[PDB]
RNA sequence: CCCCCCCCCCCCCCCCCCCCCCCCCCCCCCCCCCCCCCCCCCCCCCCCCCCCCCCCCCCCCCCCCCCCCC
C-alpha cells in the first residue's frame, strides 16, 4: 500500500544541468599559443631539446608539449576545441625568426636557452662518441614530443590529488614506463617537466580538454607509434578519476561483504543505486568528468551514503587495496567489521 | 465494488496552471543593469576590490556579482532570460568613464569608494610586503567574481528561511568552504556581502532565475575553474528547497517506521501519493520551484496529510536529523511514537542474509 | 568418366424430363410522480551538508597449406 513514496532527486539534479540553452563565455580577454601543422618538425626538435640536455629552467616545457598537440590536431582546429570547451579564449599562431620558433606566452629568451644548452650538450657528447650519435639519441627523433607528453599523461592521471602526490607517482611510474626513453635521453628532468604540466593543467583549464581530445584522436588512429600506444594506455588508467569510491563499491559487492547487509547500510540502498544509475545516464563521459575539472562532476558523490562508504573502505582495507587513500570514514564501527570479514575472505579458498 | 469514488484533484490543480494561454507582464516600468561581455575584465577587477579591502559599505556588492553573471551569459542574452522569467523589466547596458564603470542603479560615488579604498589597502600592504604581492592575492585574480558569487550561492541555499538564519549558515560554511579564498582576501566581509545578496534576491526576484541560469550554464561546461566547480556544488545542496518534508518522507520509508502503518496515517496514503506523483509530473524543475519563489510552488505541501507529517518528523527526531526545523507537529501522539521506534532502530544492529544473497558456506562463516 | 532393361494408346454400356401447392387473414397510440444547486476548515515555508585524495603501460608460445581413389 505504502508505494509511491519516492523522489528521483539525483536524476532531476542532472536534468537541470542539460536545460541550459545559454552558454558561458569565460576567459573573455585570454590568449594562448597555437602552432600550425606546418611547424610540426620544428616543435618536434624543440621537444627533443628539452629531454636531451639538463636545463636550468623547465617552465614552458608543458606549453611546448601542447604546441605539438596543436600541430597534430590542426593548424586552426584547436581554436574550435577551446571555444567548445566553454572558454572564450583566443588563439595566437606561433611564428619563426632568425632559425627559431616564436611561441606566444613563451619568452624568446627561454626558447634560445633550451636550444643553446642542448647544442652545448650535443657538442660535448659528439667529442666523446667520436662523432657517432645514433638517430634514436638525438633531439631530432620523432617520438621525443610523445615522450614529453607521456610525462604529462602521468601527471594527468594524478590530477585528482596534490601537486605533490602526482610528482611521486609520475617519477615512480616514469622509471618503469619510460625506461627506454630515459636510456636515450638520461638528461630528462622528469620532476621539473611533470611540475610544468601540473602548473599548466591548473592555470590553462581549457588545455585539460585539449589533452583529452588529443588522447581521444590518438586512440582512434589505425597505426600508432610505440610511444603513442603508451600515451593512450597511461590516459586509460586515468579513466576512473575521482570516482575511486564507486569502483571500490563494485569490489565490495564482488567480495560479498556481509556488512553490505547491515540495516543502516540497507537504508542507503536507494541513494547508492541513484548514483550508479546516473553513471549509466551520463555514459562514457561520466568517468573523465573529474579529470576535465567539470562543474557537472560531484553529482557522483557518495556523501549521501556515509555508512555504505564506511563498508566499501573497510572491505578495501581488509583486501589490502586502500593504500594511501585519505577518504574520511564516517562509521568507524562498520569499517572495522567490513575489514575483518574481508581479511578472512582474503585468506579463504572456495569453489 | 465501491471503487469509482476517486478524484485526482491535485493533478487537476496543476493542470489548471498550464491552461493559461495568457501571460503576465509584471515589473512594467522597471530597469536593471546589464554588463556587456566585453567588460568582463573590468567587472572582475571590481569584484576583487570588494574582497581585497575592508569597505565602509557593501550595498551594491550583490549587483556587481550579477554584473559578472551578465558578462558570462551574454552582452544582451540576459534580457531574454529576464523577459522569459515573467518580468517585463528592461535592461540598461553599463558604460565606462574616467578609467571606471558606470553601472545602472549603482551610485557612481559607491564605485569610486570601493576602488579608492582598495587602492589605499594595496599601497599600505605593498610597503609591508616590500613591493611583493603575488597574483593570487591581488583584486585582479580571475576567480574573485566566482568567490563573490559563492557567498551569494550560500545565501541562495538558505533563501527558504529568515534573512537572519541564512547569514549564520553562510558565515559557518563560508569559513570551511571558502577557506583558501579567505587566506588570500582576509578583508572579505562575508556577513555584509551575504546581506547584499539576500536584499538583492528579495527585491529583484527575476535575478533568482538569472542566478539559476548561470548555475545551469556553468554546470554544463566541459572545463570549470576550481572556484566554479565549488559554486555549482553549493547550488546543488540547494536543490531540495522548501521540500525538506518530502525528502524526510522518503527517509521515514527507508527507516521502515512502523508508525507509517498506523490506521490514521494509512487513511492519508492517497493524498501523500498524489504529492510525490506531482513531483514526477513536474520533473526536474519541481525541486527548484520554492527557490525561484514561483507561485506554482506550494502545491507540494503536505498540509493535506497532518498525521503523515507527524510520523515523518517523529522519525527525523528519533534518528537525530530534525535539528532546528520549526515545522509544526499536528499529531503530538504519533510523533512521540515514531520517535521512540526510530531511536530504538538507530541503536539496533541487525543483518539481512536475505538481501546479500550469499552461498550457505559464506552465510556459514558470517555466523562465526 | 557417365551411361547400359522392357514398353504406343485405346477398345462396354447409357438421353433428359414427367407429383403436389398462390400468399395473406388477431390485437394494439404514446404519455401521465417528485425534485434548483449550494453551505465547514485550511498561506506556504522553517535542519544539515563543497567534492576530490590508493595502486597499476600493454605485450611476450607455437604453427604454410596441401598430399588417396574414381
Amino acid at each position: 500500500s505504502l508505494q509511491g513514496i519516492h523522489l528521483s532527486d539525483l536524476s532531476y539534479k542532472h536534468a537541470i544541468l542539460k536545460e541550459s540553452q545559454y552558454t558561458i563565455k569565460r576567459d573573455v580577454g585570454t590568449t594562448t599559443a597555437v602552432t600550425p601543422s606546418s611547424l610540426q618538425q620544428e616543435i618536434t626538435l624543440l621537444c627533443g631539446e628539452i629531454l636531451y640536455a639538463k636545463h636550468a629552467d623547465y617552465k614552458y616545457a608543458a606549453e611546448i608539449g601542447i604546441q605539438y598537440i596543436s600541430t597534430a590536431l590542426g593548424s586552426e582546429r584547436v581554436q574550435q576545441i577551446l571555444r567548445n570547451s566553454g572558454s572564450e579564449v583566443q588563439v595566437v599562431l606561433t611564428r619563426t625568426y632568425s632559425q627559431m620558433l616564436d611561441i606566444h606566452g613563451v619568452e624568446k629568451s627561454w626558447v634560445e636557452e633550451i636550444d643553446k644548452e642542448a647544442r652545448k650538450t650535443m657538442a660535448t657528447l659528439l667529442k666523446e662518441s667520436s662523432g657517432n650519435i645514433p638517430q634514436n639519441q638525438r633531439p631530432s627523433a620523432p617520438d621525443t614530443p610523445i615522450i614529453l607528453l607521456c610525462v604529462g599523461a602521468l601527471i594527468f592521471t594524478k590530477l585528482a590529488s596534490t601537486i605533490e602526490v602526482g610528482l611521486e607517482t609520475t617519477v615512480r611510474r616514469a622509471n618503469r614506463v619510460l625506461s627506454d626513453a630515459l636510456k636515450r635521453y638520461p638528461r630528462m628532468d622528469i620532476p621539473k617537466i611533470a611540475r610544468s604540466f601540473y602548473d599548466l593543467f591548473e592555470q590553462k583549464v581549457y588545455h585539460r580538454s585539449l589533452f583529452i581530445e588529443y588522447g581521444k584522436a590518438l586512440g582512434s588512429s589505425s597505426t600508432g607509434s610505440k610511444a603513442e600506444s603508451l600515451f593512450v594506455n597511461i590516459f586509460m588508467q586515468a579513466y576512473g578519476a575521482g570516482q575511486t569510491m564507486l569502483r571500490w563499491g563494485v569490489i565490495a559487492r564482488s567480495s560479498n561483504n556481509i556488512m553490505l547487509g547491515h540495516v543502516s547500510v540497507q537504508a542507503e540502498l536507494k541513494q547508492v543505486t541513484e548514483v550508479y544509475d546516473l553513471v549509466r545516464e551520463m555514459g562514457p563521459e561520466s568517468g573523465l568528468l573529474h579529470l576535465r575539472q567539470s562543474p557537472k562532476a560531484g553529482l557522483l558523490s557518495l556523501a549521501n551514503c556515509p555508512n555504505f562508504a564506511s563498508v566499501v573502505l573497510g572491505n578495501a582495507s581488509g583486501l589490502g587495496i586502500i593504500g594511501m587513500y585519505r577518504g574520511r570514514v564516517p562509521n568507524t564501527e562498520l569499517f572495522s567489521a567490513a575489514e575483518s570479514y574481508a581479511k578472512s575472505l582474503k585468506e579463504s579458498n572456495k569453489i
